[PDB]
């Protein structure tokens, strides 16, 4: 089996993507942010608290002939961003693109934090890392993947993110039309439950390639690149008046510059990022100082390889026995 899938941006600067899913018997269809980040799929429902809901379609499990309450699973999660939800858990049939699961865990929340409720645009998260990090307990749960690949023509999928424009999310085969060039492959380590690869080095602009080994994860769930703090310096030197704000949260720079491109290694390969995707616009309504794409990782723990850098590849999550990432131009 295949599925197909088109994900659209939230909003204006892509700070997120959703895509279309299909949940239970008959069908209730919720957008979802498919997260390569995360390992639970969770929902906005009719137990989330009733205040905490704000414009989000919620899945009705009484609704659904083919739900069934997991008696005695329950979910919570907190998330790179301070933001966090929880509740209980439901089996029932999932579709994506024309691919289904059935008996897959559709996480029901009953909290969401104030970040969720106030995006109307996002009716829950669908987890595409290892199923070691789902956080259903007593009974850990398996990922929509985990559950289709044995189903799957192949065992991947491709993330396709579009720059201000919408993308797809194929399940079980390769769009060979959909890159440029060949797709290079990189080793993942799958120690920590991410999708996480090592980085051959980068360059700014039209400077020389410097060859550096950048650990990181490559997570559709995060908007921006993190990346070392040196790398980040080297890259908003360029910018002339960039600056770090820490009142602001990162790098800002004026909202009349032209930004210079930034370029990272896969192997031999190299994936150049625009620098019109580095633009978050302004940090506040009509201001001159504009939010920069590239930011610090020094405040995390892990570089992690977000939309700012995926939207910029055809990427490919492999998920034979041996998983690896594939990278190409597009």
């Amino acid at each position: 089996s295949t599925g197909s899938a088109t994900t659209t941006p939230i909003d204006s600067l892509d700070d997120a993507y959703i895509t279309p899913v299909q949940i239970g018997t008959p069908a209730q269809t919720l957008n979802l942010d498919f997260d390569t980040g995360s390992s639970d799929l969770w929902v906005f429902s009719s137990e989330t608290t009733a205040s905490e809901v704000d414009g989000q379609t919620i899945y009705t499990p009484s609704k659904s002939t083919t739900a069934k309450l997991l008696s005695g699973a329950t979910w919570s999660i907190s998330y790179g961003d301070g933001s966090s939800s929880s509740g209980d858990v439901y089996t029932d049939t999932v579709s994506v693109g024309g691919l289904t699961v059935t008996g897959q865990a559709v996480e029901s929340a009953k909290k969401v934090s104030s970040s969720f409720t106030e995006d109307s645009t996002i009716d829950g998260l669908l987890g595409l890392a290892f199923s070691t990090l789902n956080t259903v307990s007593p009974t850990q749960q398996k990922t929509f993947f985990d559950n289709a690949k044995a189903s799957l023509d192949s065992p991947v999928f491709t993330a396709d993110l579009g720059y201000h424009a919408p993308g797809t999310y194929n399940f079980g085969f390769i769009d060979t039309t959909a890159y440029t060039g060949s797709i290079t492959y990189t080793a993942v380590s799958t120690k920590q439950g991410f999708w996480e690869w090592t980085s051959t080095g980068y360059a700014v602009g039209s400077g020389t390639f410097k060859s550096t080994s950048i650990d990181g994860i490559a997570d559709t769930g995060t908007t921006l690149l993190y990346l070392p703090a040196t790398v980040v310096s080297a890259y908003w030197a360029q910018v002339s008046g960039a600056k770090s704000s820490s009142s602001v949260g990162g790098y800002v720079f004026p909202c009349s510059a032209t930004l210079p491109s930034f370029t990272f290694g896969v192997g031999s390969a190299r994936i150049v990022i625009p620098g019109d995707y580095i633009d978050f616009g302004p940090i506040s309504t009509g201001s001159s100082s504009c939010f920069g794409g590239i930011q610090s990782s020094a405040g995390i723990g892990i570089n992690i390889f977000g939309d700012v850098a995926l939207k910029a590849a055809f990427v490919v999550f492999n998920g034979a026995t041996t998983p690896t990432l594939g990278f190409a131009s597009k």
